[PDB]
């Protein structure tokens, strides 16, 4: 019954992705903070399509990290669309109209796939772009996550069609795996997700994506409008954190977990607690 409403424990997804663990978590704990609610967070979720099946069918109640580009091609089946504001609009309405979901306005950062090499090689051939590295593909080893070569839409097969090459050899890997992967000399390039908190200090170098084959990957919470209803406190919750968390933040929040071995839900608290919870 209604009146138990307040009793129910939250389910909040997180994938596979340090980020998706730090933002579940950090969103647990602010609803937390709140409310009498009790959070859980449901993860290693493998991708898109299994997040977008689990608020369908009630496994999860929020789905912490979706990604615009990912969605439009991924979900709901669109043409890309290459602007972000426009991406993010559409994507929002037809999540709104088709599945009864709200997708959120941004966190504040997109991450995206990004051809990832060490500085060194760079300097050495002067690569600043994806087309630099085409006279170069045949004798370059590329690591990639585990998702990629089988990917629709911005996969392997798509990338190929696009950018007219292939490399000399393709290595899919866990994607927490590419960063010492490239950086170790093992890989002399890699598929990696812009926000991490290695590229950096790893010294490593993102080629621009000068084809724009990659789609916006803007980064929101999706809620089904019946768990808002149910529980009208979550969307002044949920908004606390939009439009806040910068992609410099992110990465530097992903490293702590990844570069500093901190557990995700400990990165979480003490970013609340050096922000006050957002309302300082
Ligand atoms: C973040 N990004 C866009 C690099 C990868 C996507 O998360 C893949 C996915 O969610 O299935």
């Amino acid at each position: 019954g209604l009146s138990a409403a307040a009793d129910q424990t939250i389910k909040i997804g997180a994938q596979s992705m340090s980020e998706s663990e730090i933002i579940a978590s950090m969103l647990g704990q602010l609803i937390e903070h709140h409310t009498d609610l009790k959070t859980t967070t449901i993860k290693n979720l493998g991708s898109n399509a299994v997040q977008q099946q689990a608020l369908m069918n009630g496994e999860i109640d929020i789905a912490a990290t979706r990604y615009t580009g990912t969605a439009l091609t991924g979900t709901l089946r669109m043409e890309p669309e290459k602007d972000p504001d426009k991406a993010l609009a559409l994507t929002q309405r037809e999540f709104k109209k088709r599945y009864d979901l709200k997708w959120y306005d941004s966190y504040g950062f997109d991450n995206t796939y990004a051809f990832t090499v060490s500085k060194e090689l760079a300097d050495q051939y002067h690569l600043e772009t994806v087309s630099d590295v085409k006279k170069w593909a045949p004798q370059l080893k590329l690591g990639v996550d585990n998702y990629w070569m089988k990917l629709k839409g911005n996969g392997y097969q798509d990338f190929t069609k696009t950018y007219g090459m292939t490399f000399g050899g393709t290595y899919p890997m866990q994607i927490g795996l590419v960063y010492d992967a490239v950086k170790s000399g093992k890989m002399d390039i890699v598929l990696a997700y812009s926000t991490d908190g290695r590229i950096k200090s790893y010294g490593l170098k993102m080629l621009k994506d000068d084809k724009q084959f990659f789609p916006p990957y803007d980064c929101s919470p999706v809620v089904p409008e019946k768990v808002l209803k149910e529980h009208p406190e979550l969307e002044g919750i949920i908004k606390k954190m939009l439009g806040k968390i910068d992609t410099a933040t992110m990465q530097e929040l992903n490293y702590e977990v990844d570069g500093n071995l901190k557990e995700p839900s400990v990165v979480a608290k003490e970013y609340l607690e050096k922000h006050r919870y957002f309302e300082s």
